[PDB]
C-alpha cells in the first residue's frame, strides 16, 4: 500500500515500508525529550509537501510554531485539535477519519488524554486504568475508519494496552548520545527501534541525527548509507563519488549533498531498492464544530476570530495573539508561571482595562498579597474593588459560584490556585494531607462554574506555577502544578515568563517577559507576544506600540531613527517609546489603526449580602468601604494601624498572626498591646518558647510586668493547650504567643507544621465566648493563614538619626489580612529606642493630612499659631504641652474612626501538666528545692530559689570570653565547699587547672574527662546521673559537640531528663547551637561581658550581666549584675555593697558610702575593700539581706 517517509532514511528502511502505512495505526513511544515530537512533526513536514492536509490532535499545549516551521510544516495549513476532554479528544480524531480527505491525524499526547471522568473526581477498578479502558473503548470504531480513508493516524507515548494490538506499526525512539563540533552541545544523536511491523519485518534497527533547530538530517545518513552500498566510494579522508571528488571527512561531504539537489535524489533511490473535493473538508470541519461547541479545532493560519466579547490584556501584542484582541468574556482563563514572573501585573491590568469600561470585578485572594498602591498607579479603582479573603480552598470555589449567578460581576480574579489550599489540608485531617492530592477540591466545582460563568458573561481568571521542586530537583515542568481539570475547562491558557530586565543606565527598573498562549479555544493556538513590565509603571503601552508601528509601516525604521511621516521622532526604540508618551492622540490613534490593521445596581447590591448572610459575616467587599462590623477594639498603640486596621485595634477574641523579619519591631508592637490592654483592666498571657522579652524595655514601653502572664512551656503541644484552658476562662483577655517557628513540637523534642493545625480549630471557638484575643508571631504552618481574622506585616525600613545617632527604627506595617473591615490598608510610624512606638510622631503626620495642622512647606503651624520647623521640631512640641494633644488626638478619631474564674483556673492549669509552668512575674512564691549556690549572690537572688534547681537542667550561654566557664567553676567551688562531689566533661580541652584552683575548686576532689566524642562526653555523663549521689556536673561545652548535632542530643537528652529527677544530680550545659536542651532545662542563664574593672592601668576584672532568661523554678527574666576578678573570682563583698545599698543598711551620699551614719568608703572601689576588712559587720549585712529576699 501507500507509504509517506518519516524524514529519516534508515527509518524507512527498516520500516521495509520506505515509510508509515497509510491507514493504519502507528505508535511512536520512548522517554521524553528523545526526539519524539521532532519526528512526528517530520512526517507532517514530507506529507504537507505533497498536499495531503494533516491533523495535529494536541492536549500537550506543547508545539513550537517556529521550530515546526524550519522543520518544514505548512503551519498556516495545519489542523491542531484543542480538545476539552480525552474522550472528546478520542472522537474528533474519529471524526476526521471518516471525513475522506483527512491524510495524517497526530495525537499528542497519549499521556495526556486525560478521561472525562478525571477531569471531575471519582474512580474505577482497572483505575488511572480508567485510560486503557477509554482506549479500549472507541478504538476498534477508529481501527475500521482508517483503512477506509487511507488515514494514517500517529500515536506518541512514554499507559493503555488497548493501542498494542491495533497499533500496525511501533517505534521505540531513544536520545543515547550527542553530537558535537569540536566544543559544543548542537546535536542529539538518536536511536530508533523497530518494535512492530505487520507491514513487514520487525525487529530491525536504524540510527541518526538531530540538529537543535534545524531536524532530522537525511544529508548526513545519506552519506553513510552509500559508503556501505558501494555508490560512494572512501578514501580514507577523501570522500568520493566515481572520480568526481565531492568533499573533505564527513563534515563537507554532508555539506554537499545540500548545494546539489538533482544529484542526491538519484542516489536516494538507488538505496531504497537494494534493501526494502474541497468542501469535504470545509463542510465536515463545521461540522465537528457544530457538534462538540464552537471552535475546537481549526487550520492554523487563519484570520477567523469569533466575534465574543473581548476584554484588553493590557497588552497590544497579547491581545494580537489571542487572536480575540481580548479575554473571553464569560469563560475561564488561566494565567500560569513560574513565580515572580509578571503574572499579577498583567492580571492586575485585565482588572484596569475592564474598570475602566464601567464594568465591577471580584478579587478572590488565598495568597493576601496585591499591593494596592501598585494597582494605583496600574490603572485599578481599588475603592471599587470587590475583594474577597476566603477562610478555606473550597469556600473560595464556592464563592465564585454565586459571583456568577449574578451577571453583574463582570470579572472574577482568583489568586491563586496553589494557594486555594483545601480543607483536610486545614484541619491536618490525614489520609492525603498528602497536599498535593486534594487537586480534586479542583476537579470538583469547576464542572459547574462553567455554565454558572456563561450564562453571566462573568469572565473568571485562575493563576497557577509549576513544579520541578520539593525544594530543588531537576526533573521537569508539569503543565500547571495545581489541579489537572483546569487544564481543559479553561477555555483560554497563559504562559507569562522572565527573560530580560532593562536598565536606565545602570539601573535595573524592566523586565523583559514573554507570554505564550497555549491553550486557545478562541482562535490561533501558540501565538506569543514579548514586551516589557516597568517597575512602578505598569506594561510598557507604548513600548510594543512602537513595535507595531514598525511592522505596520507607520512608523519608518531608518536604521536608529524612528521617523513619522517623513518627520522625525526619536533615536533609538528608547526615545522613539518615550515620544509617543507626550502625545497621545497620535498614538492612540496608531494604537486604533493597528487594531483596524489586525482585527443594575438592583442586582448587585442584593447579591451581595447574600453571600455574607450564608458564608460567614463580611467575606467580601468593596476595598473603599467605610463599613465595619462593630466588634470591640483593643488599640494597637499605632493611631496609624488603628485606622489602616478598619475597626480602629485588633478584633476580640479572634486570632492574630503579627509577622516579620527578626529585629523588626514584631515584639514592640506585641508589647504595647498588652501595655494598652492593661490599662483598661484586661488582663493578659504571654506564652514563651524564644526567652527573649526585656523586662526593662516593657516597663518603659508600659507594661505592669508584674501582673502580666508568663509560661515557659516544654512542649509547642503543651503551649498550645495552655492557650486552650486560658481561653475557657474568659478572664484572660488576652494570649500573646512568641513566637510560631519555636513552638517546636514533641516530636522534634520540618514536617509537624501539623500541631499548629490541630487543637488549631479548637481554641478559635472557645475564644469568641471568651473574648479571649490570641496573637501569634511568626518569620509557621498553613492553618494559620486561614484562621486568622486579622494578619499584621510589620517591616523595619528605615533609621532614625538625633544629629547624627541611630536612635529609631522608621517601620511599616501592612494589613495583609483583615476580615474585620477594609484589608490591604497601610500604616507607617516610628519605633525609638527606650520609648517605643512613637505616639506623637504618627500624630503630627495625621493633622496634616486631616488638615488641623497645617504645612507651610517646612513650617508646622496650629491656627494662626506656629509650633515647628522640620518635622521633628513640631514632634516634641505636641510632647511639650499634651493640653492640645489631646484634643487633636480625639479630633482625629473622630474624622476617620469575677476574680472567681480567674483566681481558681489557673492552679488547675499547673495540676494538669508540670507545677510550675505559668505566673505572674511579680511573685514571691518560689517553690522547695535543693539549690546549689551559683557563686553569684544577686544571681541566686534573680533565680528567686537561692540558686540552681538540684536534679533539673540549666543551660548557660552567651559568647566566647564572656565568662561561662568561671561562672560553672565558681558554681562547682561552693559544691565543693559542701561535700557534693563534682565532675567536670571537659570536651572544649579548655581549663587551666591552676587557675581553677584560683576560683575555689578542689582540684583533686573534681574528678574530670577530656572525651574524644561527643558521643562519648554524652554516655559518660549519663552513667553519672544514674550513679547515685555524684552531685552536680558541668558540660564544656556544646561547642565541641558537633558530631544531627541535635538529634544526637535530643536522644540522651530524653534520658538524662529521668536519670536527674532521680539522683537529684544537677546538670548544667555552656553554648555560645542545638536546639532540644532549650526547653529540656527548668533554667537558663544569659551570660556576658559588659565593663571591665580597671585599678588605674590594669586590665584586671569583667563587669558582667547575667539574665535569667528561662525559670521554670521561680520569677523569670530577673537579672543581677557582678564583678568578676581574674584568678580570684565572683566578688563576694563587691554585690554585696550594692545589695546593702538598694536596701537601706548602707546610704548612697553621692559618692560617699554611710554605715550607722559612720563614714566607711568614698567610690564604690574603696567601699567594697573595706568590707573585705571588717568580716564581722559584713556578714552581718550578709544575713540582713538574706533575711529580705530569701
Ligand atoms: N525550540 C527548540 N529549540 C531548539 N531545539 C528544540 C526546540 N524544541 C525541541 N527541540 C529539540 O527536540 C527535543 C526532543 O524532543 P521533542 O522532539 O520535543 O519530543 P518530545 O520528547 O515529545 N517532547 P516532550 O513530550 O515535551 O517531552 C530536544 O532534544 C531538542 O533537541
Ligand atoms: N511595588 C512595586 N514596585 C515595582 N514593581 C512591582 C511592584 N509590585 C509588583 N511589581 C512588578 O510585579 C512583579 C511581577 O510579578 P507579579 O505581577 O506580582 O506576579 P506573581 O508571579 O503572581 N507574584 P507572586 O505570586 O508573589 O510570585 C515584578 O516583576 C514587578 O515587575
Ligand atoms: N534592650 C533593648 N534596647 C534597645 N532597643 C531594643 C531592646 N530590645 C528591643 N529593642 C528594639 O526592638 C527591636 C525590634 O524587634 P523586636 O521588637 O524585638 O521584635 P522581634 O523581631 O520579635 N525580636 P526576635 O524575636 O529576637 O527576632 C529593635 O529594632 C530595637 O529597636
Ligand atoms: N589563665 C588565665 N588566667 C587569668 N585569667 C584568664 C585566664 N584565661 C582566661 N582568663 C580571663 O577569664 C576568662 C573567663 O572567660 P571564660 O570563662 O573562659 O569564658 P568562655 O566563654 O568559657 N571561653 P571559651 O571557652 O574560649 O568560649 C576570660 O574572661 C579571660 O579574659
Ligand atoms: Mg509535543
Ligand atoms: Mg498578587
Ligand atoms: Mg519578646
Ligand atoms: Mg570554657
Amino acid at each position: 500500500v501507500e507509504t509517506i517517509s518519516t524524514g529519516s532514511l534508515s527509518l524507512d528502511i527498516a520500516l521495509g515500508a520506505g515509510g508509515l502505512p497509510m491507514g493504519r495505526i502507528v505508535e511512536i513511544y520512548g522517554p521524553e525529550s528523545s526526539g519524539k515530537t521532532t519526528l512526528t512533526l517530520q512526517v507532517i513536514a514530507a506529507a504537507q509537501r505533497e498536499g495531503k492536509t494533516c491533523a495535529f490532535i494536541d492536549a500537550e499545549h506543547a508545539l513550537d510554531p517556529i521550530y515546526a516551521r524550519k522543520l518544514g510544516v505548512d503551519i498556516d495549513n495545519l489542523l491542531c485539535s484543542q480538545p476539552d476532554t480525552g474522550e472528546q479528544a478520542l472522537e474528533i480524531c474519529d471524526a476526521l477519519a471518516r471525513s475522506g480527505a483527512v491524510d495524517v491525524i497526530v495525537v499528542d499526547s497519549v499521556a495526556a488524554l486525560t478521561p472525562k471522568a478525571e477531569i471531575e473526581g471519582e474512580i474505577g477498578d482497572s483505575h488511572m486504568g480508567l485510560a486503557a479502558r477509554m482506549m479500549s473503548q472507541a478504538m476498534r470504531k477508529l481501527a475500521g475508519n482508517l483503512k477506509q480513508s487511507n488515514t494514517l493516524l500517529i500515536f506518541i507515548n512514554q499507559g493503555g494496552n488497548a493501542l498494542k494490538f491495533y497499533a500496525s506499526v511501533r517505534l521505540d525512539i531513544r536520545r543515547i548520545g550527542a553530537v558535537k563540533e569540536g566544543e559544543n552541545v548542537v546535536g542529539s544523536e538518536t536511536r530508533v527501534k523497530v518494535v512492530k511491523n505487520k507491514i513487514a519485518a520487525p525487529f530491525k534497527q536504524a540510527e541518526f541525527q538531530i540538529l537543535y533547530g534545524e531536524g532530522i538530517n537525511f544529508y548526513g545518513e545519506l552519506v553513510d548509507l552509500g559508503v556501505k552500498e558501494k555508490l560512494i566510494e572512501k578514501a580514507g579522508a577523501w570522500y568520493s563519488y566515481k572520480g568526481e571528488k565531492i568533499g573533505q571527512g564527513k563534515a563537507n561531504a554532508t555539506a554537499w549533498l545540500k548545494d546539489n539537489p538533482e544529484t542526491a535524489k538519484e542516489i536516494e533511490k538507488k538505496v531504497r531498492e537494494l534493501l526494502l473535493k474541497q468542501k469535504a473538508l470545509a463542510a465536515a470541519l463545521g461540522q465537528i464544530e457544530k457538534q462538540f461547541g464552537k471552535g475546537s479545532i481549526m487550520r492554523l493560519g487563519e484570520d477567523r476570530s469569533m466575534d465574543v466579547e473581548t476584554i484588553s490584556t493590557g497588552s497590544l501584542s497579547l491581545d494580537i495573539a489571542l487572536g480575540a484582541g481580548g479575554l473571553p468574556m464569560g469563560r475561564i482563563v488561566e494565567i500560569y508561571g513560574p513565580e515572580s514572573s509578571g503574572k499579577t501585573t498583567l492580571t492586575l491590568q485585565v482588572i484596569a482595562a475592564a474598570q475602566r469600561e464601567g464594568k465591577t470585578c471580584a478579587f478572590i485572594d488565598a495568597e493576601h498579597a496585591l499591593d494596592p498602591i501598585y494597582a494605583r498607579k496600574l490603572g485599578v479603582d481599588i475603592d471599587n474593588l470587590l475583594c474577597s479573603q476566603p477562610d478555606t480552598g473550597e469556600q473560595a470555589l464556592e464563592i465564585c459560584d454565586a459571583l456568577a449567578r449574578s451577571g453583574a460581576v463582570d470579572v472574577i480574579v482568583v489568586d491563586s490556585v496553589a494557594a486555594l489550599t483545601p480543607k483536610a489540608e486545614i484541619e491536618g485531617e490525614i489520609g492525603d494531607s498528602h497536599m498535593g492530592l486534594a487537586a480534586r477540591m479542583m476537579s470538583q466545582a469547576m464542572r459547574k462554574l462553567a455554565g454558572n460563568l456563561k450564562q453571566s458573561n462573568t469572565l473568571l481568571i485562575f493563576i497557577n506555577q509549576i513544579r520541578m521542586k520539593i525544594g530543588v530537583m531537576f526533573g521537569n515542568p508539569e503543565t500547571t502544578t495545581g489541579g489537572n481539570a483546569l487544564k481543559f475547562y479553561a477555555s483560554v491558557r497563559l504562559d507569562i515568563r522572565r527573560i530580560g530586565a532593562v536598565k536606565e543606565g545602570e539601573n535595573v527598573v524592566g523586565s523583559e517577559t514573554r507570554v505564550k498562549v497555549v491553550k486557545n479555544k478562541i482562535a490561533a493556538p501558540f501565538k506569543q507576544a514579548e514586551f516589557q513590565i516597568l517597575y512602578g509603571e505598569g506594561i510598557n503601552f507604548y513600548g510594543e506600540l512602537v513595535d507595531l508601528g514598525v511592522k505596520e509601516k507607520l512608523i519608518e525604521k531608518a536604521g536608529a531613527w524612528y521617523s513619522y511621516k517623513g518627520e522625525k521622532i526619536g533615536q533609538g526604540k528608547a526615545n522613539a517609546t518615550a515620544w509617543l508618551k507626550d502625545n497621545p492622540e497620535t498614538a492612540k490613534e496608531i494604537e486604533k489603526k493597528v487594531r483596524e490593521l489586525l482585527l443594575k445596581q438592583k442586582a448587585l447590591a442584593a447579591a451581595l449580602g447574600q453571600i455574607e448572610k450564608q458564608f460567614g459575616k463580611g467575606s467580601i467587599m468593596r476595598l473603599g468601604e467605610d463599613r465595619s462590623m462593630d466588634v470591640e477594639t483593643i488599640s494597637t498603640g499605632s493611631l496609624s494601624l488603628d485606622i489602616a486596621l478598619g475597626a480602629g485595634g485588633l478584633p476580640m477574641g479572634r486570632i492574630v498572626e503579627i509577622y516579620g523579619p527578626e529585629s523588626s519591631g514584631k515584639t514592640t508592637l506585641t508589647l504595647q498591646v498588652i501595655a494598652a490592654a492593661q490599662r483598661e483592666g484586661k488582663t493578659c498571657a504571654f506564652i514563651d518558647a524564644e526567652h527573649a522579652l526585656d523586662p526593662i524595655y516593657a516597663r518603659k514601653l508600659g507594661v505592669d510586668i508584674d501582673n502580666l502572664l508568663c509560661s515557659q512551656p516544654d512542649t509547642g503541644e503543651q503551649a498550645l493547650e495552655i492557650c486552650d484552658a486560658l481561653a475557657r476562662s474568659g478572664a484572660v483577655d488576652v494570649i500573646v504567643v512568641d513566637s510560631v517557628a519555636a513552638l517546636t513540637p514533641k516530636a522534634e523534642i520540618g514536617l509537624a507544621a501539623r500541631m499548629m493545625s490541630q487543637a488549631m480549630r479548637k481554641l478559635a471557638g472557645n475564644l469568641k465566648q471568651s473574648n479571649t484575643l490570641l496573637i501569634f508571631i511568626n518569620q509557621g504552618g498553613n492553618a494559620l493563614k486561614f484562621y486568622a481574622s486579622v494578619r499584621l506585616d510589620i517591616r523595619r525600613i528605615g533609621a532614625v538619626k538625633e544629629g547624627e545617632n541611630v536612635v529609631g527604627s522608621e517601620t511599616r506595617v501592612k494589613v495583609v489580612k483583615n476580615k474585620i473591615a477594609a484589608p490591604f490598608k497601610q500604616a507607617e510610624f516610628q519605633i525609638l529606642y527606650g520609648e517605643g512606638i512613637n505616639f506623637y510622631g504618627e500624630l503630627v503626620d495625621l493633622g496634616v493630612k486631616e488638615k488641623l495642622i497645617e504645612k507651610a512647606g517646612a513650617w508646622y503651624s496650629y491656627k494662626g499659631e506656629k509650633i515647628g520647623q522640620g518635622k521633628a521640631n513640631a514632634t516634641a512640641w505636641l510632647k511639650d504641652n499634651p493640653e492640645t494633644a489631646k484634643e487633636i488626638e480625639k479630633k482625629v478619631r473622630e474624622l476617620l474612626l469575677k476574680q472567681k474564674a480567674l483566681a481558681a483556673a489557673l492552679g488547675q492549669i499547673e495540676k494538669q501538666f508540670g507545677k510550675g509552668s505559668i505566673m505572674r512575674l511579680g511573685e514571691d512564691r518560689s517553690m522547695d528545692v535543693e539549690t546549689i549556690s551559683t557563686g553569684s549572690l544577686s544571681l541566686d537572688i534573680a533565680l528567686g530559689a537561692g540558686g540552681l534547681p538540684m536534679g533539673r537542667i540549666v543551660e548557660i550561654y552567651g559568647p566566647e570570653s564572656s565568662g561561662k566557664t568561671t561562672l560553672t567553676l565558681q558554681v562547682i567551688a561552693a559544691a565543693q565547699r559542701e561535700g557534693k562531689t563534682c565532675a567536670f566533661i571537659d570536651a572544649e580541652h579548655a581549663l587551666d587547672p591552676i587557675y581553677a584552683r584560683k576560683l575555689g575548686v578542689d582540684i583533686d576532689n573534681l574528678l574530670c574527662s577530656q572525651p574524644d566524642t561527643g558521643e562519648q562526653a554524652l554516655e559518660i555523663c549519663d552513667a553519672l546521673a544514674r550513679s547515685g549521689a555524684v552531685d552536680v556536673i558541668v558540660v564544656d561545652s556544646v561547642a565541641a559537640l558537633t558530631p544531627l548535632a541535635a538529634r544526637m542530643m535530643s536522644q540522651a537528652m530524653r534520658k538524662l531528663a529521668g536519670n536527674l529527677k532521680q539522683s537529684n544530680t544537677l546538670l548544667i550545659f555552656i553554648n555560645q547551637g542545638g536546639n532540644a536542651l532549650k526547653f529540656y532545662a527548668s533554667v537558663r542563664l544569659d551570660i556576658r561581658r559588659i565593663g571591665a574593672v580597671k585599678e588605674g592601668e590594669n586590665v584586671v576584672g569583667s563587669e558582667t550581666r547575667v539574665k535569667v532568661v528561662k525559670n521554670k523554678i521561680a520569677a523569670p527574666f530577673k537579672q543581677a549584675e557582678f564583678q568578676i576578678l581574674y584568678g580570684e573570682g565572683i566578688n563576694f563583698y563587691g554585690e554585696l555593697v550594692d545589695l546593702g545599698v538598694k536596701e537601706k543598711l548602707i546610704e548612697k551620699a553621692g559618692a560617699w558610702y554611710s554605715y550607722k551614719g559612720e563614714k566607711i568608703g568614698q567610690g564604690k572601689a574603696n567601699a567594697t575593700a573595706w568590707l573585705k576588712d571588717n568580716p564581722e559587720t559584713a556578714k552581718e549585712i550578709e544575713k540582713k539581706v538574706r533575711e529580705l529576699l530569701l
